[PDB]
């Protein structure tokens, strides 16, 4: 059998500042826990110019995604314009991301995020690791 069913299963979009974290948390599931194949596609230095790529269905082909960033960094226009896919430009119920926030009242993230999510991980309670528990709540769909 060569014909594949999907190209991407899980993607962890985060800053290189936590390259070790994303790889540490992903390593847990990669083992014999979730039995999935997650990949980290960090921003790469473009060759120069930049065009408007067609609808990236690949990003929507994924099942789940882990998003871990700061309230000050995510506040940037790049993160907002990039996360636009998770804001409104989403598939429907796939490629869902889990943005971790440290007790933010819509001060760091836009109002578009308004939904039945409720960002958790406020104060120094180990929000970083909490990202692993967040993705665990998504598996509930496979019950």
């Amino acid at each position: 059998s060569s014909r594949w069913s999907k190209d991407y299963d899980v993607c962890v979009c985060h800053s290189e500042e936590d390259l070790v974290a994303a790889q540490d948390l992903v390593s847990y599931l990669e083992g014999s826990t979730a039995s999935l194949r997650a990949f980290l596609q960090l921003r790469d230095a473009t060759p120069g110019g930049a065009i408007v790529s067609e609808l990236c269905q690949a990003l929507s082909s994924s099942h789940c995604r882990v998003l871990l960033i700061t309230p000050g960094f995510l506040q940037d226009p790049w993160c907002k314009y990039q996360m636009l896919q998770a804001l409104t430009e989403a598939p429907g119920a796939e490629g869902c991301t889990i943005p971790l926030l440290s007790g933010l009242s819509r001060a760091a993230y836009p109002p578009e995020l308004r939904f039945m999510y409720y960002v958790d991980g406020r104060g120094p309670d180990g929000g970083f690791r909490q990202v692993k528990e967040a993705v665990m709540r998504y598996l509930q769909t496979l019950s």
